[PDB]
């Protein structure tokens, strides 16, 4: 799709069987989603955002569906106030910024 | 131009008679940029993000030209980490997010 800008681009994604809404954010290096259970093991992640840094379960290889788009990449677990599609997974389903 | 996500989506902007750099941000409502002087009134305001707010200065109806487009708009000014064109201006460039 194209999606125009005039409303948060806020899509469906799909991780652990559960539906959730997320904003596809090309601000954001990462994804990062709100508190969940996720399989494997985590490794420590610091992460700096506007009102500053904050810790953050880093876990690899994640199966996450994002608006129909299969990506398998790295999810970010911790107290962000949305669920944030970041670069990593933006450039998995193959997404541009145009104008 | 079409903007890939392998590496942040960088831009030159001019803003209040300056060259600055800043990120297209579709995750971010406003746009925010670090301190400096801008004429006119400004009002204060909180925004958040990863890590908790900041306080910025609200600053209506100023000019930016992004990447060579030239647009409107409030520009929250204030001690943001990276300076932020975000939706209310990015829709002025006609910036869509295209997969
Ligand atoms: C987290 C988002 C929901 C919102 N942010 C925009 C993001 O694109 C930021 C932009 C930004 C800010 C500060 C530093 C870098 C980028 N990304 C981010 O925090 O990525 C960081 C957090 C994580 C995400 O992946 C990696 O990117 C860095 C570090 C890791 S924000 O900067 O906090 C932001 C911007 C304008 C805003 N306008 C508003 N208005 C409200 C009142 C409606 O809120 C705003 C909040
Ligand atoms: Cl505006
Ligand atoms: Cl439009
Ligand atoms: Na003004």
């Amino acid at each position: 799709p194209q999606i125009t800008l005039w409303k948060r681009p806020l899509v469906t994604i799909k991780i652990g069987g559960q539906l959730k809404e997320a904003l596809l954010d090309t601000g954001a290096d990462d994804t990062v989603i709100e508190e969940m259970s996720l399989p494997g093991r985590w490794k420590p992640k610091m992460i700096g955002g506007i009102g500053g840094f904050i810790k953050v379960r880093q876990y690899d290889q994640i199966i996450i569906e994002i608006a129909g788009h299969k990506a398998i990449g790295t999810v970010l677990v911790g107290p962000t106030p949305v669920n944030i599609i970041g670069r990593n997974l933006l450039t998995q389903i193959g997404a541009t910024l145009n104008f």
